[PDB]
C-alpha cells in the first residue's frame, strides 16, 4: 500500500498531511523545483524583507479564533486549523481588506472618490435611474443573491442539503440570465416589477465583480459570496509570503519517515497497470519514469489532466466530459517594487495626502484593482511593494496579451499603461510614479502550463451537471481526483484542502476503514459541515 | 469641404486597407500608421521555409463562404458579396482556389468518448452512457440546433434582402439570452420532434454544445451563434481560399495604393493617443501619437482592435459614458492554431494502423480531444507538389483558453509537450501511432491570438446583452464627429473578412456625410448603397 500524490500544491501537501497522520505512506511527485503550486510569492531582488508580493494565494478569510488557535465553525476553519496544526497560527498577520487608514479610491467613468464618499461617477448619464443610484449596487446585488446564500450557509450549519438542492435548480442561470430573466426587485426597494435591463445588470457587474464575470454561472456568485464573508471574517495574511505555508509542510514531511518527494518530475500517463485485473496497481509515468502505487490521488488542475494520458484509467463517460467542459478562470497580477510606500507618505497633484495603508482601490480602467500591502506597515522597513494590477475574466484576458511576451518593447507599454492608469486613479502625474519606479514583476495564470487558467471558474450547468462525476473516483477505484476544482470554494486554499480530504476519505472508506474514526477525529466527519 | 482633408486610418489590416482603398477611389486624402511591420493584420500566412510552394497555412483567416459568382466575377446577392467583390475589383478573381469545408474525396473523421467514425456515418459516439435518449439521437444535434436558430436566422435574412430592420430588432429583444439560456429557459422543440414540450436539460445542452460549437461557445450571446449561422452559409456558398494564402490580399491592396509611387504607410509606428488638438474648438484637427510623433489629421478611422483602443490615451477624444463602456465591456474571443509541416501529405495517401486508407483531400476531422479541429489543406492538392503542411489544431473558446499555456512559453521542454500532445491527439483521431506521425514531422508553428499585442484576442465574440446595449455607441463618431471608429468588432460579422469591411464601409460613409457629400453617389456606385442591404 503506498499513495501517489500527483502536485505538491496545497491540496497535495495536505493529503500527504493527513496520509502521514495516519500512517500511510505516499510519495508527491511534482513537475516543478519548487512546491506550493499556486502558492507563489515573488521576493524582488534588492528589495528589502517585506518587498515581495503574493502571485497567487494572498489573503484569507479566517474565523475568529483563541489565544490558542482554535477556530470558531466557518468557511474556513479548515484552514484555521492547518494554521494552528503547523505552529503557524502566531505567523499569521492582519490583511487590511480596507484601509486601515484614509479610504481607498474608486475611479470610474473620469470620476474619482473615496470608497464610502457616496459619489454615483455620473451613472445619470449611462442611464441608470436615481432611484437605483440611491439603492446601491451593494444591495441590489445582496438582495438577489442573499436567499441563496442563506440557504447554503444554513446547509453549513444545520448539515442539511437542500439549500444546495435549490442552487441546482437554478444553476443554470448566469448572473446575467438571473437578472435579465427572473430576478424582481424586493417591493420594499420602490422599484418598477419587472427584470433589470442589460445597462442596469451592467452597471452591476462593473461596481460588483470584474468584466465578465456575470455571464459565469449564478452558484459561483453566490458561493464567492459565502467565502468572502458576506453570509464574523478575520481577515489575515502570511508573514513572508503564502510560500511559507507549503515550505512549512515540506519541512515537516522531510524529517520523517513513510514519503519522499519526487521533483522535477511532469506527469504524462496515469492508468492501470493491467486493468484486467482485480489487484491490478495504478502506474504513473512522470519524468520518463514508470512509478507504481495501489492508490493516486491526482491533484492536478483539470486542463492538466487532459494534457496527460488517462487510458487505462477507465474514466467513465461524464468524468471524461467533466474534465474538458468544467470552467476553469483567468487571472493577472503586476506587483510594482517603488522606492517608497508613496501611498502611504505621498500627496496626489493637489497636495492632498493618500493616507493609505493597506485596502485596495478599484477602477474601471485595464488595471481594474490595486492592492497595497497589509504586510509590514507597522515594521522599521514597511513594503514598497504594491499590487499594480489584479484583473479577473475579461480584464485578465485582455491585460495577458501584454504580459510575459519577453520583448522590451512590449514590457515598456505595460510599464506605461499600469503608471498611466495608477496615475489616473490617484490624481498624480505619471512622471510622479515612474520616478519612484524600480522593478517591475507580472504574471498570467492563464498562459501557464502548470495551471492552465487561474482556477476553477464553472459556467452555468457546471455544478449541477459534471460537477459530482469527478467526486466519483476513476480507474476501478484507485484513482482519486483532488485539487480546488473539486470543492465548492473554488480559487480558495480552503477548496484544495476540502477535495484532499474527499480523496483521502474515499482512499480509506475502500482500502482501510478501521481508520476512518481516527480520520474523522483529527481532520473532522465532514469536508464542508461545520463543527 | 476643407482644402487641408486628410484622413489618418489607424492599422494597415484589411479594415484599414480597404478604408484607403474608398478613399484613393475617391480622391480623399489619406494616411495609414501601423504599429508593425508588416500589412494584413489578422490575415497572416506563415511560410515555412525548409518547404515547398505550398507549405504555408493561414494562421488567421483561410476560408471565405463567398456568393455564387459568373465568369467575370459578379457575385450574387449574399452575406459576403462584399468581400467577393473586393477580390474582382483588385484582378484576383481568377487567383482564388476551391476550399473543401469537407473532404473531396473520403470523410473526415469525428472522434468523440472514445468512439471514431467518419462524418456522416450516423454514429452516436456513446451518447446513449451519456444519458441522451434515442429520440434525441435520432434527431440529431445539426437538426435540433436549426431548429432554434433557424427562425431567427431567417428573420435576419429576410431583413438582408428585403431592406428591413424588424429582425434585428426581434433579435435584440432576445439578444440578453446565451445560447445555453435560450435553450434552458425558452426554447421548446418543434412539434414533429415528437419530444416533450420542456426545455431541455444541461446533459442534453451540452451534447449540443460538444458537436456543434466549441467549448463555453453556449454561454457567449444568442445572437452571435445565430450569426455565425448566417455567415456560414446554414441560412448557398462558395467555399474559396486564396492561392498562395490569405496576405495575397493585404499584399495586392497595398501594391494598389503604391502603384502611382505614393500612400506610402507610416509602419512601426505604435498608437499610444488619440484626440483633439483643442476639444474645445469646433473645427479642431485630430492628433495622433503614434513611434513618439505627432501627426495630425481632420478625420481618423481607427480599425484598432477594441482591447488595444483600451490601451490608447484617449482623453480629448470626449468619449462619451457608453462609448468609453464599451470599449471595456463588448467581448472578445480566444483562437490558437498549429501548423506542422510533414515529410509528405499521410492524410492524403496513408494508411491507418489496419491499412485503411484516409483518403483525406482537404476537409476537416472534429474531435473532443484537446486539438479539437484538424484542417486539412485545399490548396495545391492537384499540383505536382501538393502541401505537406497540416493545419493540426484549431480552437475557439476554452479550448483556446487551455491550449494556449503550452504555446510561446519560450521553453524547450514546453514545445516538446506540445508536440507531443498534438500528435498523440492526431494518432487517436485517425487511428494511427504516436511514432507514425513522429516520424514524419519536420517543423511546428503554433499562435495564440489571445497572447499578442497587436491583437489582444482572437475577434469580437460578444457576451449576451452587448449587441442590444453597447454596440451601437461605436457606430456613432466621437471626437466632435472626427473620430470614427471600425474594424471587424464594429459590425454583425465578427470574426470575418467582410466584418472588417462593413466597418470600414460606415466609417466612410459618415466621414463622407459630415464633409464631402457630393462624393457619395460615387462612394454609393463603387461600394454599395448600404453596408450590409443586399444589392445586385
Ligand atoms: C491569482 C490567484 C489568487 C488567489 C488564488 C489563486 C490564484 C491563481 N487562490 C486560490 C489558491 O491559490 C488555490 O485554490 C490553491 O492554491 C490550489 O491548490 P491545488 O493543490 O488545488 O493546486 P496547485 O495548482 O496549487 O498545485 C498543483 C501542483 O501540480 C503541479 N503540476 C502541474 N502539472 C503537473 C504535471 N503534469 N505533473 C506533475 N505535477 C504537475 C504544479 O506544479 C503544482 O505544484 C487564493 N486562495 C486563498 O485562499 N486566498 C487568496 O487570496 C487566493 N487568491
Ligand atoms: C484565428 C482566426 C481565424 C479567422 C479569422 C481571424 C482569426 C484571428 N477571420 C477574421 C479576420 O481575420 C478578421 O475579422 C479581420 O482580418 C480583421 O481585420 P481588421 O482590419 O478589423 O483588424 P486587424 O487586427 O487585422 O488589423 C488591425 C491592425 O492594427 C495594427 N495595430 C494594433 N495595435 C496598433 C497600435 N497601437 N497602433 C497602430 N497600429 C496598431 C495591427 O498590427 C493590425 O495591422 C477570418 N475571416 C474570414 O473572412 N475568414 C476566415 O476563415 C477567418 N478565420
Ligand atoms: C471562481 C472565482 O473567480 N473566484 C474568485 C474569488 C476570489 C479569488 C481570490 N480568492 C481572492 O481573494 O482574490
Ligand atoms: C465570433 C466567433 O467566434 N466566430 C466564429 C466564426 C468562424 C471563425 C472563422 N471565420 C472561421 O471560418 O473559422
Amino acid at each position: 500500500e503506498r499513495v501517489g500524490i500527483l502536485g505538491a500544491g496545497i491540496g497535495g501537501l495536505y493529503s500527504a498531511l493527513i496520509l502521514q497522520s495516519l500512517d500511510v505512506p505516499f510519495e508527491i511527485i511534482e513537475a516543478s523545483n519548487r512546491v506550493g503550486g499556486r502558492l507563489f510569492t515573488h521576493k524582488f531582488p534588492n528589495g528589502g524583507k517585506y518587498d515581495y508580493y503574493d502571485v497567487g494565494a494572498m489573503r484569507y478569510p479566517l474565523p475568529k479564533s483563541d489565544d490558542k488557535g482554535n477556530y470558531q465553525p466557518g468557511v474556513m476553519q479548515r484552514v484555521g486549523q492547518l494554521f494552528t496544526y503547523l505552529g503557524m497560527h502566531k505567523q499569521l498577520i492582519p490583511y487590511y481588506f480596507k484601509s486601515n487608514k484614509s479610504p481607498g479610491f474608486q475611479y470610474f467613468n473620469g470620476v474619482r472618490a473615496r470608497i464610502g464618499e457616496g459619489s454615483s461617477f455620473d451613472a445619470p448619464a449611462l442611464g441608470i435611474n436615481s432611484s437605483l443610484i440611491d439603492i446601491g449596487v451593494t444591495k441590489i446585488v445582496n438582495d438577489a443573491v442573499g436567499p441563496f446564500a442563506q440557504a447554503l450557509f444554513d446547509d453549513l450549519q444545520k448539515h442539511t442539503t437542500t439549500g444546495w438542492d435549490d442552487m441546482m435548480k437554478n444553476d443554470a442561470y448566469s448572473t446575467r440570465s438571473y437578472f435579465s430573466f427572473k430576478y424582481l426587485p424586493s417591493p420594499s426597494f420602490g422599484l418598477p416589477s419587472e427584470h433589470f435591463s442589460t445597462r442596469v445588470i451592467n452597471w452591476l457587474e462593473t461596481f460588483d465583480k470584474s468584466t465578465g464575470w456575470y455571464d459565469r454561472g449564478l452558484t459561483e456568485t453566490v458561493l464567492e459570496a459565502i467565502a468572502f464573508g458576506e453570509v464574523e471574517v478575520d481577515w489575515r495574511c502570511i508573514d513572508g509570503g503564502s510560500h511559507v505555508l507549503p515550505d512549512t509542510i515540506a519541512a515537516f514531511l522531510h524529517k520523517k519517515g513513510g514519503n519522499a518527494f519526487v521533483m522535477n518530475a511532469s506527469v504524462t500517463a496515469i492508468g492501470l497497470e493491467n486493468p484486467n485485473k482485480e489487484d491490478s496497481p495504478m502506474v504513473v509515468v512522470a519524468g520518463g519514469q514508470k512509478r507504481k502505487y495501489s492508490h493516486v490521488i491526482s491533484t492536478l488542475p483539470l486542463p492538466v489532466l487532459r494534457t496527460v494520458d488517462l487510458k487505462n484509467s477507465k474514466l467513465d463517460i461524464v468524468q471524461s466530459n467533466a474534465l474538458r467542459k468544467l470552467q476553469y478562470g483567468p487571472s493577472i497580477k503586476i506587483g510594482i517594487l517603488f522606492k517608497e510606500p508613496w501611498w502611504t507618505t505621498g500627496q496626489d497633484k493637489n497636495g492632498e495626502k493618500f493616507d493609505l495603508v493597506g485596502g485596495q482601490s478599484y477602477t474601471d480602467l485595464p488595471i481594474r484593482t490595486v492592492v497595497y500591502p497589509s504586510y509590514g506597515v507597522n515594521t522599521n522597513a514597511p513594503s514598497n511593494t504594491l499590487i499594480a494590477s489584479y484583473c479577473w475574466t475579461n480584464d485578465a484576458e485582455r491585460m495577458g496579451s501584454l504580459i510575459g511576451t519577453g520583448a522590451a518593447t512590449y514590457e515598456e507599454q505595460l510599464e506605461h499603461l499600469v503608471l498611466s492608469n495608477l496615475a489616473a486613479v490617484h490624481n498624480t502625474d505619471y512622471q510622479y510614479l515612474k520616478d519612484r519606479l524600480v522593478d517591475v514583476h507580472s504574471w498570467d495564470w492563464n498562459h501557464n502550463p502548470l495551471t492552465m487558467g487561474a482556477f476553477a471558474f464553472f459556467g452555468p450547468g457546471d455544478f449541477q451537471d459534471l460537477y459530482t462525476s469527478l467526486n466519483r473516483p476513476a480507474a476501478n477505484g484507485k484513482l482519486h481526483f483532488a485539487g480546488e476544482a473539486l470543492s465548492v470554494r473554488h480559487a480558495w486554499v480552503v477548496g484544495a484542502l476540502d477535495s484532499a480530504w474527499r480523496a483521502v476519505y474515499n482512499y480509506l472508506y475502500v482500502t482501510d476503514p478501521a481508520k476512518l474514526p481516527k480520520f474523522f477525529e483529527l481532520w473532522g466527519k465532514n469536508a464542508e459541515w461545520f463543527e
